[PDB]
């Protein structure tokens, strides 16, 4: 019942090696090769060891030669076999693009049978293994996203040089006797009610033994013992399945905030003679998802019989396939730091313990294939990957079973997107429907990403119509062009573009020169941009930047326009498709943002950047996403409530303020006695008169309170008299320019005010560190302390990262006072002090000791 990974490699190019059989020989000399970590693409490993500069660091990825990943490069290891007895097994994934597997000498499989990087191999190596040392080495093909049923980019990031061939997941050592024990799950089916689970185990057992054998395969689900005894010919499989069994009183796996995230338990040992010989634990939740198009056309989820309204952002992987599972775990906890709900993967599916991790925090996930490469090259036309050849066609269905076989028992997963971009074709999509049959794969199947239909399947219920760059706030809560990307159907990938990271992550990732070029010429090519000329420089963002904001005088002044204008766009994205969630027609029924995260240090489709840091549209998603939200329509100027959470509320007062930027109150408004019901539901306050006298740029303040008077939410909007408009002739797929602009630039002249500030921590027991902030606007005239942004810093003022804030970014009128948690691991401090950076719009920068 063994099954341990292989913990690393030696590695090297196969120009250095002129007989292959010789590699895997216990002996072979391996000077100069490279120690790498399980998981390790080549160019990973190269980093690892030394051999090239920091790629997340102006064009240092530009200055490796590419040339030397045309060629095949071999991961190589030692295994001690202390004792033969019990049979051997290779058993993995992830390999980039094809390999040949050798053990001890001989050549156990070739490229044309390991061949695609989520095909599953498991490879009864027991006729090479003798006691002592033996020797296994994989002699790995480059890998093109284009040919092979692989990953690639597509237009997130730059190529990563050696196009990340290598083995990016766990190689298994499994031992085991006559039987092999494998693909062990549990099919759960819960009642209405969610009072009552059935529970079909089904499990598979192979006699790989030269004799014919009787096996038991015994053990729990749930607490519950179950046993079936089954014979087996040699070298026979079969699939066993235990009778049903009732479970009462499931506890129910929900997304987080709507009850918990349990998983029960299944372990199972195959027996042969009285005796273990084979073993496998897992584990799986009880959880009802659907998936279906309501009258208007658009994909509406459910989760245990609750419709959602699903508000996520395409999560991506480290861009060269780096594995750490803290990382994994930081960065799905973003998600619900942020107050998001769901991510979707565009390919890249990540190894197993992302999903346990999104399982354990309740978190929602949306696997599937990528668009614009080998994936969708058989129905994609002139797109980027190549159409297909008969031998396509086995690899493509065999990653669907392998995914669906590992993904089944995730209570996160919610789908499978078959296409992205383009369905599949009736031949290709049959064999994913088949797949997943096979593997009891039995959650919602999607069949693309865009609005395309695949021919079984059906419609997709989802579009992909743009924006990817900049457009006005007003944009989103558009429903009149059905050929945009406004607040209805499914958004399954949008974004307004440009997201420039913070100072301290902009300074990590850019050269000083390069930076003024920035804020210069936004004109200019950026390399931490895209390698897509689309999406190649800032033009778009910088020229709307400009007209809306006010000229750059530095870079200084760029980056903080650019923070505002990330908040309150990436707000407005999110904020207009919560409203419309409860229209009666076309409601918006998703919106992933586009991207959650990138795959490097880089300037555009972000909310956190690759050092975990928090920037304007890191905000303004947080501020859209608050469980129990205000907020104000760009389009007609309704004040909106937002209830998130899961029960109805009620005695809610909403109150609106207008500001001028000299403090005059020219507004107010107090709703008192509102409602809400649950789970995305809302209630319009007020719809804001035009009012006379208000300056070209002017505040909104709005405050929701409940009926004990606690401030539960607070959100403050710069507006103009001056309307964003757009040129809806004009658009592209990936953008609708502006025939007119708002005149924010009033910001500018803002007068100065003041906070305030007072900061201590609290070493916990857990191992982390929460750091309490007390801000106060201790100014003496009327004007606002505007967008006051905290931050942990070490005692050189770097940020210790990754954080988590209740609130941030906040605006405090005179004598106002807010307290701010951050909570963040003791060791991030790498022993310094904590102290908190406090900068503000118009309050200047202070640091703190805490
Ligand atoms: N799935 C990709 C998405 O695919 C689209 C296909 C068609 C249209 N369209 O026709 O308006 C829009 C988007 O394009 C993004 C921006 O290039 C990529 O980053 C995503 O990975």
């Amino acid at each position: 019942g063994n099954a341990t990974p292989i913990p690393g490699y030696v590695i090297q190019s196969s120009a250095q090696v002129s007989d292959d059989s010789a590699v895997s020989k216990p002996g072979f000399p391996t000077s100069g090769w490279y120690p790498v970590s399980s998981r390790s693409t080549v160019y990973a490993g190269l980093l690892q060891n030394g051999k090239y500069a920091d790629p997340f660091y102006s064009t240092n990825m530009q200055n490796v030669p590419a040339a030397q990943f045309s060629v095949p490069w071999w991961y190589r290891t030692d295994l001690n076999v202390d004792d033969t007895s019990s049979r051997t097994y290779l058993d993995f994934s992830g390999v980039l693009s094809k390999a040949d597997v050798w053990v001890n000498g001989t050549k156990v499989a070739t490229k044309d049978q390991v061949n695609g990087a989520y095909t599953r191999h498991d490879l009864d190596i027991t006729a090479q293994v003798h006691t002592g040392v033996n020797s296994v080495a994989f002699k790995v093909y480059p890998n093109d996203p284009n040919r092979d049923l692989s990953m690639g980019w597509i237009d997130w990031a730059q190529t990563p040089p050696d196009q990340n061939m290598g083995i990016v997941r766990d190689v298994l050592v499994r031992r085991s006797g006559a039987v092999a024990l494998r693909s062990a799950h549990v099919i759960q089916k819960l009642n209405s009610a969610l009072d009552h689970a059935d529970l079909t185990v089904k499990a598979d057992v192979r006699n790989d033994s030269a004799n014919a054998v009787q096996t038991t395969v015994a053990g729990t689900v749930a607490g519950k013992p179950i046993s079936q005894t089954v014979s087996l010919a040699a070298k026979e499989r079969k699939t066993v399945t235990f009778p049903l069994v009732g479970l009462d009183r499931p506890n129910v796996w929900w997304p987080a905030g709507m009850g918990g995230q349990h998983r029960y338990d299944l372990d199972l040992t195959a027996s042969v003679g009285g005796t273990p010989s084979d073993a496998a634990k897992s584990k799986f939740g009880v959880r009802d998802v659907k998936a279906t198009l309501n009258s208007s056309g658009g994909r509406q989820y459910s989760v245990n019989g609750k419709p959602l309204l699903i508000r996520g952002g395409g999560y991506t992987p480290d861009l060269f396939l780096r594995w750490n599972e803290t990382a994994a775990a930081d960065k799905l906890k973003y998600v619900l730091n942020l107050g998001l709900n769901t991510v979707r993967l565009e390919g890249h599916i990540e190894p197993d313990e992302f999903f346990d991790i999104a399982d354990d925090l309740g978190v929602l996930t949306m696997p599937g294939w990528e668009c614009c490469d080998k994936w969708e090259g058989q129905v994609n036309g002139e797109e980027k990957g190549e159409p297909w050849v008969e031998s396509d066609y086995p690899i493509a269905k065999a990653s669907m079973f392998s995914e669906a076989e590992r993904l089944r028992d995730h209570p996160s997963v919610i789908s499978f997107h078959i296409g992205s971009d383009f369905a599949p074709d009736r031949r290709i999509e049959q064999g994913y429907l088949d797949a997943m049959k096979a593997a009891d794969f039995l959650l919602p199947v999607i069949p693309a990403a865009s609005a395309r239909p695949s021919p079984i399947t059906g419609a997709s219920g989802m579009k992909m119509n743009g924006p990817y760059d900049y457009v006005p706030p007003v944009y989103w809560y558009d429903k009149s062009q059905k050929d945009r990307g406004g607040a209805w159907s499914f958004n399954s990938a949008t974004s307004a573009g440009v997201d420039i990271p913070t100072m301290d992550t902009l300074k990590r990732m850019m050269s000083a020169s390069e930076l003024d070029t920035m804020w210069k010429n936004p004109s200019a090519k950026q390399y931490h941009r895209s390698s897509s000329d689309t999406f190649g420089n800032l033009k778009l963002f910088g020229d709307a930047l400009t007209k809306r904001y006010g000229a750059s005088a530095n870079l200084n002044d760029f980056v903080r326009k650019a923070q505002l204008s990330q908040y309150e766009n990436v707000r407005a994205e999110f904020e207009s498709h919560s409203r419309n969630y409860t229209d009666s027609t076309n409601p918006s029924t998703g919106l992933i943002y586009w991207m959650l995260n990138s795959p490097w240090t880089s300037l555009h489709w972000q909310l956190f950047d690759a050092y975990m840091d928090q920037n304007g549209a890191y905000y303004g998603a947080k501020k859209a996403n608050e469980p129990l939200h205000i907020q104000y329509s760009h389009d007609n100027r309704s004040v909106v409530v937002i209830n998130q959470t899961s029960n109805a509320v009620s005695g809610l007062t909403a109150t609106t303020k207008l500001y001028n930027l000299d403090g005059t109150e020219k507004y107010s408004n107090t709703k008192t006695g509102l409602s809400v019901g649950a789970l995305g539901a809302k209630a319009t306050a007020v719809t804001v008169p035009a009012v006379s006298g208000l300056s070209t740029t002017y505040l909104a303040k709005n405050v929701l309170t409940d009926s004990s008077g606690k401030e539960v939410s607070r959100n403050v909007y710069w507006l103009s008299t001056k309307a964003d408009t757009l040129n809806w002739g004009g658009s592209d797929w990936y953008y609708t320019p502006q025939s007119a602009f708002a005149d924010l630039s009033g910001l500018n002249n803002l007068g100065q005010s003041a906070v305030g500030a007072t900061a201590n921590s609290v070493a916990g027991a857990d191992g982390t560190t929460t750091t309490t902030v007390t801000l106060k606007n201790t100014s003496g005239g009327r004007l606002p302390a505007f967008y006051v942004d905290s931050k942990v810093v070490d005692s050189a003022g770097k940020p210790v990262l990754p954080v988590e804030w209740n609130d941030n970014a906040v605006s405090l009128w005179p004598g106002e006072t807010t307290t701010l948690t951050a909570k963040y691991r003791t060791a991030d401090l790498k022993g310094s002090k904590p102290s908190v950076r406090i900068s503000g719009w118009n309050t200047g920068t202070q640091t703190v000791p805490a």
